[PDB]
């Protein structure tokens, strides 16, 4: 197919994934997998076939 | 296929993944996998076939 | 296929992965895998075949 | 006295005196005297005492 | 007295005196006297005492 | 007195006196006297006492 993205912007501000924690005991932060951030962000066919992206957190204690 | 991305921007500011923790005891930070950040960020076919990207955190204690 | 990325920007500022911790006891920071950051960031076919990128943190204690 | 001018501007465009004539026979253009133009234009005490500024056009024919 | 001019600008464009004529017969252009042009233009005490600035055009024919 | 001019600019463009004529017969251009042009243009006490600046055009024919 044909995918066309045309952006004509001015003074653009983008914030992605932000995590804030305070006055805790145990902190676990697992971020990623397919994180895409930006003024012109394009994600296509991130998974094809039998692939896998598993951003998991196996907390046990 | 055909993928066309056209960006004509001015004064662009992009923030990616930001983690802030304070006054904790145990800190675990696992970030990555397929992190893409920027004014013109393009991600295509990040997974093909039987591949895998597993950004996991196996906290046990 | 054909992938075309055209960026015409001015005064662009990009921040990637930022981690801040304070007043903790145990600090673990595992960042990477496929981190791509920049004004014009392009990631394509980061995984092909049976490959793998596992940015994991096996905290045990 | 005290004269304070404080300007904090961004992307400022100023046009002064513009004259356009077309398909005429006799053209007379007398411009000046105390012309002040600009983003931060200040004019003070342009005339003091018995002075004079006479931007005149004595067309006779 | 005290004259304070404070300008904090960005991307400033200033045009002064512009004259355009076309398809005429007689063209007379007298410009000046006290022309001041610019992003930060300040004119003070341009005339003191018995002085004079006469930007005149004595067309007779 | 005290005259303070403070300019903090970026990417400044200034145009002064521009004259354009086309398809005419007689062209007379007299420009000057006290022409001041520029990003930071300051003119002070251009006339003191019994002085004079006469940018005149005595066209007769």
């Amino acid at each position: 197919g044909v995918l066309y993205v045309g952006s004509k912007t001015k003074e653009g501000v983008v914030h992605g994934v932000a995590t804030v924690a305070e006055k805790t005991k145990e902190q676990v932060t697992n971020v990623g997998g397919a994180v895409v951030t930006g003024v012109t962000a394009v994600a296509q066919k991130t998974v094809e076939g039998a692939g896998s992206i598993a951003a998991a957190t196996g907390f046990v204690k």
